[PDB]
């Protein structure tokens, strides 16, 4: 098995709610998992064909002063395919966090190890582990920037040389 | 004993002085202040190469010694400023002295890279060659420098930021010699 | 552990050589082996900061009709600094081959497996594993498409995400 | 200890053949081994002043189009004495080949193994292994740009530094 | 590991330091040691792409009458790109000798046994373990003629053909 | 863990370097030329107060501490001159570095005071205090150095002379600072 095994921390998202515009159900972070998404997994998967996630967290890092009002709710809907974006949908899946904005979290999700494509086609769920999901929950008061980091490991194989 | 022509010089210990110090402190690498609004994203904050010369006892402790090792090296982020403000930094320690990429992602590609709120500090435990680097300076700086810590801004910063950003390093002096610049 | 390996065959050099252009001593190829080179070894570089090549091998695929006369001298030079382009200086490194222009062949060459930097920098030695040189030997009667292939091997640690 | 192994492989010959003087018994090439014919042995040799050769191959290495006709014969003969230069006297030598001129071959020659000198005398016989002859057999009708490779492989003793 | 263990002693300097002229702090010996500088190493390291050194000591033989005033102090800089010349810097080296001019030292220096390389390259500190210095001690009253003889030990590696 | 108005200073390792370091090292002092018949009787060869600038490595390691103690003290006359040489030196080390008496019976009344031909080395085994002394300069200079080596010419002398006065010096340093010249 000439199986490369690749692991780190990056920054899936990057989102700035202004005041006032964080109503209760806004989608700050919409984020289908895939590794062009990540930096360095981006690379990884332009030089591989096939990857499995060994192991996946996600890392709300959101910077924001601790008088801030609302919160964020966050969760890994394990289906690329699901297009729900609720708070019913978040609360339903496991690992989903709820914290106030001020407050760093850690989603840690039910993801799938099969191998997975790097690259896109007909079907996602050959193609990602899932999606991220980061609403609002009431209305901030300040500007809050928020930054979706994740720890990932990954299993790589099948060389080639894809494009974006 | 008879008179000679000359007699033998009678130097004795010449060329055998102390050839290993370990050597440990800590000092402020950097100290920056950003006034509201100018620490957008990607803001470079601090960019320091660590070389001996920016750690002042250590500059003159390889002013007398040609190499020297790392043994210990980690760094903390102290950011002096209250809970209210907004924005974020991340730090990390690039253990490549020539690379001069000034992104987030190249930051969090390397370990022990941080990502923190303002109102937090942080301690950088990086990774760092253990090879014996030269004191002196020379063409190519991947010889001399274990790397360079850089510190860029995540987010606006609402208030005004004073960040210190200080390290704890031991090293191991070696070859002794008399360095001049 | 953050050593990954790495192996792969890809084409460091393309040429096309007219008929008569082909003198003795002229200078078909002269490539310096760096990562970014190679295309998976590109990406593979290009997300980390030191390389060790574990192993390497050289084909020289020359398409010319058996009707063509003369052929090459090819060799890899383990030094990178190194501008020497004589047949002594290629002749004298371990697996340099001497071949007709319609007859392909490989290059084992030797070299000291030392921790290499991907990215570059002032000095080369501690960049690249060296240079390949092929040279024409005689004249050529035909044109002769040369591809000079490369199959390499590396390790690859310290993980980052370096820019071209 | 004194003794250091020294391998390479370097041209002893470079021949050009114009198309019909390759008469049938005509020397292409006739190449007394000697140190200084190998450009790293030729330096090793300046460094020392007994050499023994622990092994000896040779490349026939003919340059030329599949539609040249006639071909070559190519052999050792383990006395740099000998001056015969006819087709029985080297095909009476172990190793010796005969191919088409478009057919590249090795000689595996025999010849014994006794501490040789690195430097120049009078007798040719305790100076150089032997001597290589490549005649024509038949006729050319191309022209065939020839080189002769040889891989050696020594044995140096009795360090000196010796002058050409 | 083809490596190739050579040795032996040779002069790396020859100066004349004529009566009166050697005042205090004059540099009569500054050799960058490469194997360039050997003689028997020079062809060594002609043959060779990198060497080791595994065995360094110096040995200065001035010959002069021992009625002769004066003396020198000899020492081994392990810096190559150190251009310091002064009796501070030989002082503060370990190996350091100081004696009267009729008298013969051996210094025994710091070097580095890292593989270094026997051409020449942008970083000296890869290419040579130091560089050797000697200078005068006082005024001297005859004329002194000073050779620096060296016992060395290298290990050579990676087969070449360099040139000057 | 509650929201705080502020939160508290992380900084933990402050003030906490390195306080001992024992330095030992041989130096040349001093190094004189004596044409021939300069060197009448009384002629102040050599006159250095031992302090550590004069002492290069010792001066470079006390600028990043505060005090030092002289373990070991001890020094070497060596002239580099032939046997043909006449007169000769009177060497010793005062332990005060303040007097500035320079005669023939102030250095012979030291202790380990040597007297000697031109044609012959000696070692000055002195009387030095083991107490602490000031790395940095002041009014009082009894505080911060253990003496001053004196070295004179005892008779006229016949050819041209060159002494180097060596010293082989042990240093405790401690309470580590950052002295500023
Ligand atoms: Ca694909
Ligand atoms: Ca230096
Ligand atoms: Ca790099
Ligand atoms: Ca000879
Ligand atoms: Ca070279
Ligand atoms: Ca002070």
């Amino acid at each position: 098995t000439n199986d490369v095994h690749l692991s780190g921390m990056s920054r899936i998202s990057q989102a700035v709610l202004p005041a006032g515009t964080g109503t209760d159900g806004y989608v700050v972070v919409d984020a289908t998992i895939v590794p062009d998404l990540l930096p360095r997994l981006g690379h990884a998967a332009r030089i591989f064909q096939r990857y499995a996630v060994e192991t996946l967290e996600f890392e709300i890092q959101p910077m924001c002063p601790a008088n801030t009002g609302g919160g964020y709710v966050a969760g890994f809907l394990p289906d690329p395919t699901d297009n729900d974006h609720t708070f019913d949908a978040l609360q339903a899946t496991r690992g989903a966090v709820v914290a106030k904005w001020w407050e760093s979290r850690t989603v840690r999700p039910q993801y799938t190890r099969t191998l997975l494509w790097t690259s896109s086609g007909k079907e996602q769920r050959l193609t990602s582990p899932g999606r991220l999901i980061l609403l609002c929950v009431g209305n901030n008061t300040d500007v809050v920037n928020v930054s979706v980091l994740c720890r990932w490991s990954v299993r790589l194989s099948v060389p080639s040389l894809e494009t974006p």
